[PDB]
Formats: structure tokens, C-alpha cells, sequence
């Protein structure tokens, strides 16, 4: 029997238990229509295997060991809501993704993996998946509490120095310089992904777009980011194509923040759609300060520098010089050190629950897989998802 | 998160990790076909297991770890081989049971429950089964060898006298009783099923027939045959109706047993089928011994005593009447330590794959299920059929 139990115990084999587990939960789900029963063989296992399955789905992991505190975003493909694992009394943030709407329509995997590898490394700069469970009609991810908000809210309530601006800069360095070393890229870095923690210190989050690189450290993937206000122009050039780009779409993300944080509207912000994206295209000859907003030439510079070319960018040659840049300079934190120097802004939170750094949100109902005649084998693809800490 | 690891450790439960892997065995050869990968789903989800499917496969127990010495039973549904176990070299029998025959006779189960009851409580009377498995085309049962041929080949090459009718008989009952205190009842008791060991000792095989009780300890159904000869009032009967039978049934077939094994002819033989299940019915009148036969008046009296409606047969109030009847008196052998004692026939056996009490065999077949248009789970019903001590 030798190495059998071995593949089944390692907890990244695709046949571990939570796996076999997913995969007998899934191809019962994907079998109990009335059509599908008609035929003799489908209808005599449901009927043996139907009982103790539902008791296995009692035991497992299910939105019901959580309490819904509040609503804390939402999403598009579900709702970001506080939970408290009634078991455990911890508190934790619980993103919901209806599966169906996941179906973005072409080719997926596997699909995880990303987000396995990121939990797996256990970086501090990246907010942490702890458990990750799924039922029939939604994906779970029960991910560290950040209450402290997202820079979004941040600069919509302050006036951030350029003192501050170094700050949270160096911290999104450092996560990215983290991530990048994991062997991935962002792809979608933005002050929605920028989260901050008890302290005020910053971790980054993927929303699903993170991807893994290859060998010549390029990825070259066909899926999007709608809004492309923090979107590299050689990210936008390849959704039509594919079209490898590098780790360095990530630091042209790093040049907007620092413009947005320092000037109050992004750099090539605009009311359409489309006149942000020609914008961005645009950018050797859009890119402007206000004649007002000052701001030192240090950071006017370092701005210039990861908004161009990707030719020319801050930072293809390896982080180190990024750090060197002269705005970096300070007499409050190392790189060596930041993670525990004092932030800019520590949050007042009262409670373990306290989410006024989150803004309210109303109640929007919910679509999902049409009922199908033959069998189809929505569930399929979420076979391995299943995952505890 | 503390019975559900219960759940699939303990081998009685129906979702341990052999039925898990059945599971998803199952699931990958009703899938993989050229018409169903179409579909995305079904096609990304074969792409990812696959592979590491026909690795289990290959780690699993599988009928190449047997050599096949001898064919020695056939079997509509497919050859009994003498095999050794090549890492063991240990020889068992080997029943194969086509997959494409089971599933047409009949409905449904389960099956092989019997067998699990059966395996698990380990009665020295009862064939033992050892491994159960299967692959795409077969089922596999692994039993022990039983060297000494059936009763059938003994009747045939002895005249058997008393003395030794009384111990047959005497193991026989024992067995049933030991099948019956386990919530079964044979149905199929004949020479046939009873085989001998190295010793000369007997035992009783299932094969396929025996059924679990009521809450009294007598269900109903058919289905069914038994065997012509062999066959009680009350189940040749009961095909609807008012159609129920209990354990009384194979005490029927004791007798019928005992007037073959001293007459030399089954007491209700006839040229027709049609005929003996006539013979049957009419058993208060067709009954009769040649008046030649020489049988002592206990001999009879045990006969007639089995061979009468079930109302008033032997064994109806339980089988510690059967053990005082007038005929089970010797010098031999008491009911407790009648295994322990000196068969009447010892096979002198010159080595362990000696099968000279089974008759050759040949010719030939093979034959499985038509090629699916869409999903229809062939292979279903037998998830969970693998068995391991």
C-alpha cells in the first residue's frame, strides 16, 4: 500500500481527503436533479450515498459555524461580511463568491493555486487566508480581519503628508518585492488592495488576480481588471492579445498610488471608461501635476519614474533600486525595519469588531446555475478547493 | 472536525477511503469519453485527475498481483481461478464477476452486504473472503482455497454410508446456524456451495444469495431461483402475493440434502424443470424412498422431518431440536467439538495448488458495456465494493 497514503496525506495533493471529500459532495450535487434520476444506476447511489452525505456537510465547515457581525463589501460576486466563528469565538473577514458568476466563460483551472501558494508563505505583507470551505452555491474564504480599511477610505479622511507618503509607499514595496519573490505578480494593485491592521501597518490582498510566472518571469493571461485607473499600459495592450508582461506591471502601479496619495485624483483619471484607458496610452504625453498641489521634486521624481515605459521603469533591475531612491529617505524607518516602527495612522479601535473604517453598505436575489437536463457537471471544477488551515 | 476523521477511519462506514477512491474512480471511467469532453467542466476536470488516477490504480490492489495457476469453477458471470498472490505467494480463489452481467439481474442493492456481514463476523463455517476489488470490465473476490472439492464430486466417488452422512450433515447445520444468527438465510443451500478444506471439513458459500433478515428474522422478495432440486414450497411460491419466507427454507434443503447423499437421487428429480417444481408443490405425495434403499428409520425420520410444510419443520423453533434427533447419535463426534474431530474423507493433497478435486474447464466470451452518448454512470453501483483485511 506503500505510497498510497502517502499521496492522500500530503495536504497539496490534489487527492487528499478534503479532496475526495469535494469530489463525492460534488458529483452527488451534480446528479440529484429528477431528470438525471430516470436513470437506474444515478438513483440507486443517491439513495445509498444521500444520507450520510448530508451528515458529513453537517460536520465539515459551513457558513452556519459564523455569525455575520456586519457587511463589510460587497463584491459583484458576493458580499465581504465580519464573521465570528461561533466555535472559536475569533473574528475573521469572509469573502462570499457565488460560483456560476465565477464561470468567467473561458478556459479557468485551478483557478486556486495562486492563492494556495500565497498561504503556503505565510508573508506578513499579504492578509492571510486561514479556511477556505464551499457549499453549492458559493466558494468561502475566511481571511484575516484588517480594521483598519483601505487606503480608499485613508485618503478620502486625511490630507496625507508626503511624510506619510513614504510610509505606505515602502510598505507596498515590500509586499510586492514579497509577492514577486513567491514567484507571482499582482497584476491589479490598488488602494482597495492596500489593508491596514490593528497598528496602521499595511498588508496587500488579492482579489482574485494574482498569477504565477513563468519561467522567463512573464505571465500572459487573457483575464481582465475592469477599471484600469491603476493598470499598467502594457496590461491593457495585452487583453486583446495576451500578452506577456512582466513583474514590472506592478511597479507602475506603485507610481499612480504615490500620485493619487499626494495630488488627490489619479494621474490619468477621467469621466468615460474609455477616456482613461487612451489616457493611460497616453502617458509620456498626458501625465501632469497641478499647478497647485506641491510637491518636493524627490517625489515628483520617483512619480516620473514608474510612470513610463516599461522599457525605461523604476525597478526592472531588481527592488534594491527602488530603495535607493532618494524620497525614501527619512528619520523614522529602515526597510530593514518598518513593520515595527509607528505608522502615520493607528486606528481607535473600541472593540474586536469595530468597522467604522468600512462604509455601510445596502442590501441589493441571487442567480445561479440553471437546472440542467443531462448532466452538465457544474461542481466539477471546485473538486480540491476545500482547504483548512 | 472530530467524527468526521471517525467517519472514514472505521472500515464499516460507507465512506471510508477505499469508497472515497472507488468514488472517484467511478467517476473519471463514466466521464472519460471523447462524446462527454465537450464539455468544458468535465473536460478541465479529467485533465487535472487523470493522471493521478491511473496512479492509485496502479498502486491499488489490482488482478496482476495474482498469477493464475488453474480455472476450477464457471460461473455465468465469470470464471473461479486458483491464483497466488505474488509479493505473499500465498494461493487463494478467485471469483470474477462481469460488471456488464451484474447490473442487468438485477435490483439493486447495495450487494455485497452480505458479504461485508459476512467477512466481518468470520465464522469458521463460511468461506472467508480475504480481498475485494475490481477494475473497469470485472468485480474480484478473493477467498480462501477450498482444496477438497464440493459434495457434489464426493457423492459421485463414494457410496456414502451413515456414519459419514452424520457428520456432512451435522456441519451443514452448524453453518446454517452460524449464517442465521448473522441476520441471513442461504437460499441456496445445495452440494454445491458446500466445500471441503485441507482437513476434510465443510463449509458453506455464498453465491450471491444470501439476504438480510426482517426485524423477526424472515423477509421476502424474489427476484430469485435457488436451484431446482434444492428449492423449498415457500419460495418456489412466493413470486408476489402473499410470498414471505424466513430461515425454514434452508432447513428444507438439509433434507433434501440428506435423501441425495443416502438414496443417491434428489428426491424430487424429473427429466423437466417443470417437472421436479411439480414433484415440489406435491411433496405430501411424491415423497417416497425405493424400498430398496437401505435407510435406517432415524434417517428417514430427519428427512421427513426437513421435508414438510413450513409449519411444522424442523427448525421452526430453533436448531437445538435438530441437535437431538435420533440420527446424530455417534461415537464420534459432540456438537461442540465436531470441527476438531476426524473427517470422514481427508484429500491427501501433494502440494498447495493441488486441484485435483475440481473437474477441467474452458471455452473462452469477454463482453462489457456500450460505449455512453452522454453520462449515464455505468459504474456507479459499485462504488464502495472494494474490501481489504
Amino acid at each position: 500500500q506503500r505510497k498510497l497514503e502517502a499521496l492522500i496525506r500530503d495536504p497539496r495533493s490534489p487527492i487528499n481527503v478534503e479532496s475526495l471529500l469535494d469530489g463525492l459532495n460534488s458529483l452527488v450535487l451534480d446528479l440529484d436533479f429528477p431528470a438525471l434520476r430516470k436513470n437506474k444506476n444515478i438513483d440507486n447511489f443517491l439513495n445509498r450515498y444521500e444520507k450520510i452525505v448530508k451528515k458529513i456537510r453537517g460536520l465539515q465547515m459551513k457558513a452556519e459555524d459564523y455569525d455575520v457581525v456586519k457587511v463589510i463589501g460587497r463584491g459583484a460576486f458576493g458580499e465581504v461580511q465580519l464573521v465570528r466563528h461561533k466555535a472559536s469565538q475569533k473574528v475573521y473577514a469572509m469573502k462570499l463568491l457565488s460560483k456560476f458568476e465565477m464561470i468567467k466563460r473561458s478556459d479557468s483551472a485551478f483557478f486556486w493555486e495562486e492563492r494556495d501558494i500565497m498561504a503556503f508563505a505565510n508573508s506578513p505583507w499579504v492578509v492571510q487566508l486561514f479556511c477556505a470551505f464551499q457549499d453549492d452555491k458559493y466558494l468561502y474564504m475566511v481571511m484575516e480581519y484588517m480594521p483598519g480599511g483601505d487606503l480608499v477610505n485613508l485618503m478620502s479622511n486625511y490630507d496625507v503628508p508626503e511624510k506619510w507618503a513614504k510610509f505606505y509607499t515602502a510598505e507596498v514595496v515590500l509586499a510586492l518585492d514579497a509577492i514577486h519573490s513567491m514567484g507571482l505578480i499582482h497584476r491589479d494593485v490598488k488602494p482597495d488592495n492596500m489593508l491596514l491592521d490593528k497598528h496602521g501597518h499595511l498588508k496587500l490582498a488579492d482579489f482574485g488576480t494574482c498569477m504565477k510566472m513563468d519561467e522567463t518571469g512573464m505571465v500572459h493571461c487573457d483575464t481582465a481588471v475592469g477599471t484600469p485607473d491603476y493598470i499598467s499600459p502594457e496590461v491593457l495592450k495585452s487583453q486583446g492579445g495576451d500578452g506577456y508582461y512582466g513583474r514590472e506591471c506592478d511597479w507602475w502601479s506603485v507610481g499612480v498610488f504615490l500620485f493619487e496619495m499626494l495630488v488627490g485624483d489619479t494621474p490619468f483619471y477621467a469621466d468615460s471608461l474609455v477616456g482613461t484607458y487612451s489616457k493611460i496610452m497616453d502617458h509620456k504625453n498626458s501625465l501632469c501635476f497641478p499647478e497647485d498641489a506641491e510637491i518636493s521634486k524627490h517625489a515628483k521624481n520617483l512619480i516620473c519614474a514608474f510612470l513610463t515605459d516599461r522599457e525605461v521603469r523604476l525597478g526592472r533591475n531588481g527592488v534594491e533600486e527602488i530603495k535607493q531612491h532618494p524620497f525614501f529617505k527619512n528619520d523614522q524607518w529602515n526597510w530593514d525595519n518598518i513593520r515595527e516602527t509607528a505608522a502615520p495612522v493607528v486606528p481607535e479601535l473600541s472593540s474586536d469588531i469595530d468597522s467604522s473604517n468600512f462604509d455601510d453598505i445596502e442590501d441589493d436575489d441571487v442567480e445561479t446555475f440553471p437546472i440542467p437536463k443531462a448532466f452538465v457537471g457544474n461542481q466539477l471544477p471546485f473538486i480540491g478547493f476545500t482547504y483548512y488551515r
